[PDB]
């Protein structure tokens, strides 16, 4: 049940929501104890999954995964998680969130992950093992 204590939080768009909980989902029944978190329940149908209020994000999560693709700021969900991602705290820009896609944006990048931590499939082939890196960096401690 949702604890008080968390590890990450998860932004993510409906675009393509499947595509990151299964890598959350994923991520989370990882060796290391992760505990990730979501914008709700009704994004992610069919069974009960890891989920928190967006209110207790920067009052119980600690870092911040942020999934910034095409169809993610074609939307204006984006927007809302910029603004509040771009001026969140004074120092909080890439030490807490970190921003990741499958795939390269054929659009304009938001003032989010201008050149900050990008997790992106350039080469998986072999870049594969960032499913440990983003793992092991949402819970390090």
């Amino acid at each position: 049940h949702m604890p008080e204590r968390f590890d990450a939080f998860i932004c993510y768009c409906p675009s393509d929501i499947q595509f990151v909980q299964e890598m959350i989902r994923q991520l989370e029944q990882t060796n290391y104890r992760l505990k990730l978190c979501v914008s709700d329940r009704d994004v992610l149908p069919g069974t009960c999954v890891w989920s928190i209020a967006s209110e207790l994000i920067e009052k119980r999560c600690r870092r911040m995964v942020v999934v910034v693709s095409d169809d993610y700021l074609q939307s204006k969900e984006c927007d809302f998680q910029t603004k509040f991602a771009l001026s969140l705290s004074p120092g909080a820009h890439q030490k807490r969130l970190i921003p990741i896609k499958y795939k390269a944006m054929k659009k304009e990048f938001p003032s989010i992950l201008r050149f900050i931590t990008v997790c992106d499939y350039t080469n998986p082939c072999t870049k594969s093992w960032f499913w440990t890196r983003l793992a092991k960096a949402l819970s390090l401690p």
